[PDB]
């Protein structure tokens, strides 16, 4: 649950990643799998990728993570009313993928990372508060649709 200037934080630091989405999407992906190696052999078309220079160099890469955040960027405009967008999500995270919830951990831990390392200085304490808050509202939804799925 986010106050109205906790998602006004939200929308304002979406801005910077909207100016980019591509290039941020690509690093937030390179953050989790170099990261968090693991991650990588959930991904079929990405497996192949044994070095950073690879993944950096892969058009493919840079395309999912534009999926990824255009997603994520629609459920944070609903501010909290992201039921119908999220439910598909979920399930298919959970039943197709088979994607533990920590790892949704891993990568909303990566999107703060790549907040910072892309906007040193311009990501202030107010917005990273406001941003933790919205990506665990996000992954919490998303574990209790889990769990009405048995999935684990
Ligand atoms: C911010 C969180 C994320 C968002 C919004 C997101 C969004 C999406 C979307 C929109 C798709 C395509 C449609 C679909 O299959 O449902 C997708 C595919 C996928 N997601 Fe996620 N995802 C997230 C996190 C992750 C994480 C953490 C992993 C694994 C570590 C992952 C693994 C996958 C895989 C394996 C695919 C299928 C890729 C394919 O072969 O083309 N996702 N995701």
């Amino acid at each position: 649950g986010l106050s109205d200037g906790e998602w006004q934080q939200v929308l304002n630091v979406w801005g910077k990643v909207e100016a980019d989405i591509a290039g941020h999407g690509q690093e937030v992906l390179i953050r989790l799998f170099t990261g968090h190696p693991e991650t990588l052999e959930k991904f079929d078309k990405f497996k192949h990728l044994k070095t950073e220079a690879e993944m950096k160099a892969s058009e493919d890469l840079k395309k999912h993570g534009t999926v990824v955040l255009t997603a994520l960027g629609g459920i944070l405009k609903k501010k909290g009313h992201h039921e119908a967008e999220l439910k598909p999500l979920a399930q298919s995270h959970a039943t197709k993928h088979k994607i533990p919830i920590k790892y949704l951990e891993f990568i909303s831990d990566a999107i703060i990372h790549v907040l910072h390392s892309k906007h040193p200085g311009d990501f202030g304490a107010d917005a990273q508060g406001a941003m933790t808050k919205a990506l665990e509202l996000f992954r919490n939804d998303i574990a209790a649709k889990y769990k009405e799925l048995g999935f684990q």
